[PDB]
């Protein structure tokens, strides 16, 4: 991977794995987020790092508040994809990275994605927002110029998602994070919360239809003894809203909506 | 990716992944195991495949039987890792597939892993010894003077592995696999036993210790629909441990190991 020739975006290409892929032989929606979340890791470390010293010293951190993915079409299984990644501060409020994803042959573009991410205090876990000489730190980093990934006035990336009441229409219950789904932060990696949306989709849709898109809002993290249930209701293309919540009392964690295509 | 110049080996190499690592920053043991699955993917591939046309005709597959893997330094995030595998058959019982794993800087060799496969029909379950048409199908594609990843003696790699007994000093009960854990064939992918096995290690060994040696027989498969039960014992500056999978409800054995852990 290379950081692009202005020194304002990065790109990365990958050859899509065997273990990487579903029954139909091409890339998993959470392949294609780990892929995401590894371009975004190596832009970070290319250019000095996400947190920066000043952010250290204060044990503050960038935590995801939602993700937001399109897919056009998923790389096969030995396909090469193509990865274009940046970032752009939102003023106080927090930064956002967005990702390109291409065909490395053909060149057009087979997806992209969103991500809006907020500063928080690593022990505390209270927001507090962005900071003056924190900014500035960044700046220096993202174009200045307005670069989206979703350019579009008021599109699916920024639409409100509402809470599913009960009783949902299916449920998968009992999910439990193992140690493959920790980061090196003994953390549940941001990928695992995407599987256990999709957990709850009945396995008659997964074989008719591929996902397009999936917004997922971030609330609260599962912990290494949280058990969860993953809730979802058809409110329809085939579209869904989706909860996750904790097992016992049914503290929210993640709200989400996907929205899927007949093959 | 590539074919050796002789033709009789294969090798990759590959970066590790911000993903891919525990909390020491290397990669992990089931990172590790899914890149020997695809360099093993890689080869098949290279080659013209891991069924021959002979196989798929009779409805027959390959199935893994044991897996074992030795690390001496597991590969830090960033790092280039190269694989090099091989396969040799073992007569009628079977085939085996070795791995060389070495850091691509210094060329030294930091892991090495062996697995033993044989022939089932894809239907009925039901195992055979290998037919002489097929075996010689494949003869071609191996080398013919023994190459062992593990040459020793009486090496770790061949140890029989007793059946634990009630009650295990430890447990993690209830393990279900969900969709990420299962291959293009919707059948569960072989590194996730892997990872069910080390549910039950404690976290206090996990901690102070680094995996040293893996072995771990696979008896029967575990369905989309069964939930599974890790139980470990301790056997022994390093640990050994005794391990079972089991279906959690009548207790049908599905997995049997032992591990060897040294101190950090
Ligand atoms: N904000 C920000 C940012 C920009 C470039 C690379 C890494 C980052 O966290
Ligand atoms: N997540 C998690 C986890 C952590 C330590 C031991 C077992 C686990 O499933
Ligand atoms: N047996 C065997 C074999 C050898 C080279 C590549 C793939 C194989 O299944
Ligand atoms: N394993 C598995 C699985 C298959 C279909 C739906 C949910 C799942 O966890």
């Amino acid at each position: 991977g290379s950081l692009t020739e202005d020194g304002l975006s990065y790109k990365e290409k990958f050859v899509v794995r065997s273990y990487e892929v579903g029954s139909n032989k091409t890339a998993t929606v959470e392949t294609i987020a780990n892929l995401l979340q590894e371009v975004g890791c190596n832009h970070a470390q290319s250019v000095g790092f996400a947190t920066t010293t000043t952010m250290r010293k204060l044990h503050l951190i960038w935590v995801t508040a939602r993700m937001h993915i399109e897919i056009y079409k998923y790389p096969a299984w030995g396909d090469v994809v193509e990865i274009e990644t940046w970032c752009q501060s939102e003023g106080r409020i927090g930064t956002r990275r967005d990702w390109i994803l291409k065909d490395s042959v053909t060149g057009e573009v087979t997806g992209r994605a969103t991500s809006k991410w907020v500063m928080m205090n690593q022990d505390t876990r209270r927001l507090q927002k962005v900071s003056d000489d924190v900014r500035d730190e960044y700046l220096v980093f993202c174009p200045q110029e307005p670069r989206l990934a979703f350019p579009e006035e008021n599109n699916r990336s920024l639409k409100k998602i509402p809470k599913l009441e009960d009783p949902a229409q299916y449920s998968m219950i009992g999910l439990k994070p193992r140690r493959a789904d920790l980061d090196m932060n003994q953390h549940v990696n941001n990928v695992t919360y995407i599987g256990w949306v999709l957990e709850s989709i009945p396995q008659e849709i997964v074989d008719t239809h591929e996902l397009q898109v999936i917004t997922l809002d971030y609330r609260r993290e599962c912990q290494q003894d949280d058990v969860v249930d993953s809730l979802t209701t058809t409110t329809s293309d085939s579209q869904f809203l989706h909860l996750l919540r904790l097992s016992g009392d049914g503290q929210e964690i993640n709200r989400g909506t996907t929205l899927w295509r007949k093959k």
